[PDB]
């Protein structure tokens, strides 16, 4: 169950590691 993924994808969606932020998950 991706709970954190789906918080992270959104960072993912953002940039990943290179949005400005670290993952949430």
């Amino acid at each position: 169950e991706e709970e954190c993924v789906r918080l992270y994808i959104q960072w993912l969606k953002d940039g990943g590691p290179s949005s400005g932020r670290p993952p949430p998950c």
